[PDB]
């Protein structure tokens, strides 16, 4: 149930990034970016399927997994800049890039900012181009959908979405995370028990939950205001061939989100996965891997 053995690289901004590196004798490089509540350990199933063919780097973003969190982040662009410093340290010149959920936002932001490095981009249940808002909660714990959270301080005060996660982290409460993930992600299929335990241990390594939520409500690469922040228009700079993967029953990132990404990206194809939620790795790995291999090999 232990995590994978990790490598470490210190960046010029004073962080130390932990990362898995496998398939070191393959030629084509693939870089993997996890999402919220996870580190690179959640890529294990994809790493097992792809490492016989790809040189894979799967990193723990700052404040996740075994990476440091010496300075806080406040935007997904901060994560993208770490990835830039990372690949600079490792002399990577050309790679394919795949991001999951919040990691798709990071991957989009990286690709818009560093076009000469990204051959292919794959977005897996990515956050949308106007981010992911948080609402105030009523007395039943339900969103008040005309009352938007806009600051880090409000996020810290949320008693349903945020505070129980922080308490679970401080109390090593795995049962909390199991209940949440079973309700919203593992609704039809669960990882195998040993793998799920590793995943739950992985969730407890997060040290930046409030900051990441703030970065998500202010993420906006569209042409329009999202109700919180103006849009950077940078989605128009994502010229890499992009595959947008979207599950048909993703309860965290609904299908309309992937459809809008494929509409607004310059060079994108959309594949909606049948009988698939927020984790294609658990719901339909072999179909997912087939799509990824076809994209990368094109």
């Amino acid at each position: 149930i232990k995590p994978a053995t990790m490598e470490f690289v210190s960046l010029s901004n004073g962080e130390t990034i932990a990362y898995q590196e496998v398939g070191r004798r393959n030629t084509d490089i693939l870089v993997l970016i996890h999402g919220n509540m996870t580190s690179s350990q959640h890529w294990d199933l994809v790493i097992e399927k792809l490492q016989d063919q790809y040189h894979i780097y799967a990193l723990d973003l700052r404040g996740f997994g075994q990476s440091t969190y010496n300075q806080s982040i406040d935007s997904l662009q901060d994560f993208a800049e770490d990835v830039k410093l990372f690949i600079d340290e490792l002399k990577l010149e050309k790679f394919s890039l795949m991001g999951w959920a919040m990691g798709g936002g990071v991957a989009m932001q990286f690709t818009a900012n560093h076009p000469t490095f990204v051959e292919k981009l794959i977005l897996v249940e990515s956050v949308g181009m106007k981010g992911y808002p948080i609402f105030k909660k009523d007395t039943n714990g339900q969103p008040i959908v005309s009352s938007l959270v806009k600051t880090k301080e409000e996020i810290a005060q949320d008693p349903v979405q945020i505070a129980p996660v922080l308490d679970a982290i401080k109390n090593m409460n795995k049962l909390y995370y199991r209940t949440v993930w079973n309700l919203l992600i593992y609704t039809h299929n669960q990882p195998e028990p040993d793998r799920y335990e590793k995943y739950l241990d992985d969730m407890l390594t997060q040290r930046n939950f409030v900051d990441v939520n703030y970065a998500l409500i202010t993420f906006n690469i569209s042409d329009e205001h999202n109700g919180v922040v103006g849009g950077s228009k940078q989605i128009h700079r994502i010229k890499a061939p992009t595959l947008v993967i979207q599950g048909d029953r993703d309860y965290v990132v609904p299908q309309v989100v992937g459809e809008e990404l494929a509409k607004h990206l310059p060079n994108a194809e959309l594949k909606v996965l049948e009988d698939c939620g927020h984790s294609p790795f658990i719901d339909c790995l072999d179909v997912f891997i087939k799509h990824v291999e076809d994209w990368l090999e094109q």
